[PDB]
RNA sequence: AGGGGCGUAGUUCAAUUGGUAGAGCACCGGUCUCCAAAACCGGGUGUUGGGAGUUCGAGUCUCUCCGCCCCUG
RNA sequence: AGGGGCGUAGUUCAAGGUAGAGCACCGGUCCAAAUGUUGGGAGUUCGAGUCUCUCCGCCCCUG
């Protein structure tokens, strides 16, 4: 079974695009694949932020993944900081990553108040994240192909010097989920990092907010009004259909037939009642999980236990190749 | 009691300058100070090298410190990598050290002048040295071998993290404390390719006699230093030596003097070095003792930073 | 550890010679759409880093603190 | 993932016609001082450090 590493950034309200395009289909693939979901809190402190907020953000992100359907029996779900092997391999990989590679990373080269070594050094740690678990499928994140390429460069550069300690990871492009485009720029896809949030709709949004946001979405000035799928000409109405089709499963031609003679104010309202209906169940659930302090502390405890087992195997193999003397655990440790 | 952290580079072979300069004294200081000795194998990989050699080295270096007199039950001696807290705090302190400060470092800027392995390692290491120090609530750091900037930075980071989160760290302070043979104008350093210009703690009289015979002989400083050595080897002074003392006699006398200083050192090493079970026990006990302290500091950082804690 | 510097609406920038902190962009309304956009029509930004001085008058001069930037070893 | 550039002895180097340096260190005072693998392979050529191709390592660049 192929092993898949995804990272859950503690900040960044999951959008309906994230859900329907990616995580929804990945919920249905936990038995075929060995999916690992790591809450990368050590990657978040690269940017300064409120200590209580990050702690709550970590716990928020956990419950929502659970709320999105990640089964902690089938899949491994943990907090990056709770598995030391991450920092630990991170340092060793610093010695097999070159200054220029890190500095030519398009993001950093761009950044202006916290040019910390975290910001610069994150891509090595992100390669330590992938490589510990012998990952072979990586779902290439947003604006982060560079990063996986650097992981592949690191792992080959290490394995070339010492042997196949690591699996070279390949990018994961699963079943393309729904096509969710930004609500005021249907040319652009929906991004969790969108500074203007009217292009987005988070998974935990008031039915009112869902309505207010789909109401402001861009349409066209076609007279007569038409609900037809033309991605070139009718983008915003195309997008409204792709979203709706995704929530309901109905086809684009079915939707067109259903909206014959209806205007856009109706399609909007209809798309908003369908979105918010989906998010009521997933929001019901979320709070159950978010309130169940015990259950949360258990999914963490069990989850990190499963990770830190698989990671120390790899970390031992690395430190062996490296030239280090092994930690002396107990007389009868092997 | 004042907590002293000192890092032990595996690869470098210790010189008589190191021992009479520091260790010999420090050995007789483990009851007044809380001394900590960290064999920094993770700082060693920033350069490429033979894996098997390092391993040996680490141990050779460990066993040599135990022979020079370091009590594993009075001090904390251990191998850096055997404590994860170091990389854990290294990562976190990476996010509080500025790109400028690091690039500004003399040691990097220069390798960025030309240019062999400009790796994240050569760049981020001064942060890891800061993790090394702040983990153990260090009070005093023996700064030597062009590592004053690295303490300054360690002080400057501790001041910064503290100023934002609480006084979780202690600001380290520089502890206030022989020249190279064929270049008395230069000091005797383990990091000198010419080991004819140095004299190892484990060198045998034949090799010790041989190396000193070629010593260049304040205006005759090769003489002056060759005498200074005896001054610390014998216990005598300069006037007693200026009176007691051709130059072959001085050379032959520092030979029998220094190799006579190395005796219990060498004899202890060969028993320690081969008793791998003893080493295994010393690395296990030091590491267990180090984690217990380092994990305490680390817990406090992880709470200040805002991380959810484990259990 | 020494040594230099910078700090203005959300953002990018002004404010001559010490005399009334303003623009673009973004954003917000209003008009406008079935809804949106666009289009017009307006609107509002600001801890001038914090504090202390100097002056009749300080974004402009001085000090101090803060944070960051640059330099050296 | 793509696109350029570089590679000579320990080190810095010199030079389509058969590879020279320097510095470094090793040889020759009581004591001390005071060389060739042109990255590898394959081509083109009478002839290849030089030209083409390919690989390897690193450097620069883009997202």
């Amino acid at each position: 079974k192929p092993i898949v590493f995804s990272g859950a950034q503690p900040s960044g309200e999951l959008t309906i695009g994230n859900y329907m395009g990616a995580l929804r289909q990945w919920v249905n693939m936990q038995d075929d694949y060995h999916c690992i979901y790591c809450i990368v809190d050590q990657h978040a402190i690269t940017v300064r932020q409120d200590a209580q907020k990050l702690r709550k953000a970590t716990l928020d992100t956990l419950a929502l993944y659970l709320a999105c359907g990640i089964d902690p029996e089938k899949s491994t779900i943990f907090v990056q900081s709770h598995v030391p092997e991450h920092a630990q391999l991170g340092w060793a990989l610093n010695c097999y990553t070159y200054f220029g590679e890190l500095s030519r990373m398009t993001q950093f080269k761009d950044k202006a108040e916290n040019i910390n070594a975290g910001l610069f050094d994150y891509p090595v740690l992100m390669a330590a994240d992938i490589l510990l678990y012998q990952t072979n499928l990586v779902p290439v994140g947003e604006d982060q192909k560079q990063h996986l390429e650097l992981s592949r460069d690191i792992a080959q550069r290490f394995n070339a010097l010492y042997g196949e300690i690591f699996k070279v990871p390949e990018p994961f492009i699963p079943k393309s989920g729904a096509r969710v485009m930004s609500l005021l720029e249907p040319t652009k896809k929906m991004s969790k990092s969108d500074d203007n949030r009217n292009n987005v709709i988070g998974l935990l949004e008031d039915p009112k907010s869902v309505v207010k946001k789909i109401k402001r979405a861009v349409t066209d000035s076609d007279e007569p009004p038409v609900v037809r799928y033309d991605v070139q000409n009718k983008a915003g109405v195309s997008n409204l259909l792709d979203i709706l089709s995704a929530v309901t499963g109905q086809s684009i031609p079915e939707l067109e037939k259903q909206f014959e003679g209806k205007m856009y104010g109706h399609l909007k309202g209809e798309v908003a009642d369908a979105v918010s209906g989906m998010l009521t169940e997933l929001q019901e659930r979320y709070h159950r999980f978010r309130n169940d302090e015990a259950f949360l502390q258990q999914v963490m405890k069990d989850g990190a236990e499963k990770a830190s087992a698989h990671a120390s195997r790899t970390l031992k193999a690395v430190y062996e190749a490296i030239g280090f003397v092994a930690k002396r655990h107990h007389h009868h440790h092997h």
